[PDB]
């Protein structure tokens, strides 16, 4: 079963748990690279009440550093906003909750805007067929292929 966030049968309780950065993609390619700061490796979903609580890391030079982020539920459906390098709604437009995990999140900060979208897996790689499907959806939210890293064994600390 797969489902959307926005989705009026969303069953967040099932995001919990251990997720994996897969691929990530962005509109400005810079926050995805490698010294970029949207370039996140998740490593788990703890589902609250009215927010989420997401625990990655970021990796410098192999080096892993940990960070926690407390995302809360906006008033629409499926969506929420954090703090980070400004502020940040996202939604999960896809997701069978047992094996993948696609997202889309806008970044606004001081007039500037950018789009990510990202492929999350509960095991550190999924199939090309998804990868595909994840690379299809990002084309049609206006981001190409150069614009798709795949961070499916680098995602490791
Ligand atoms: C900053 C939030 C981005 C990277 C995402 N984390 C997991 C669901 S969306």
């Amino acid at each position: 079963e797969e489902a959307s966030s926005t989705g009026r049968n969303f069953n967040v309780e099932k995001i919990n748990g251990e997720w994996h950065t897969i691929i990530l993609a962005s509109d400005k390619r810079e926050k995805i690279e490698d010294n970029g700061n949207f370039r996140l490796f998740l490593e788990q979903i703890h589902v609250l009440e009215n927010s989420l609580v997401l625990k990655f890391h970021t990796v410098r030079d192999e080096e892993c550093s940990e960070l926690s982020m407390v995302a809360d539920k906006t008033e629409k459906a499926g969506e929420y906003s954090v703090t980070y390098d400004g502020f940040n709604t996202f939604t999960i437009p896809k997701t069978d909750y047992d094996n993948f995990l696609m997202a889309h999140l806008i970044n606004e900060k001081d007039g500037e805007t950018f789009q990510l979208m990202g492929l999350y897996g509960r095991e550190p790689d999924l199939s090309s067929d998804i990868k595909e499907r994840f690379a299809q959806l990002c084309e049609e939210h206006g981001i190409l292929r150069e614009n798709i890293i795949d961070l499916s064994n680098a995602n490791r600390c």
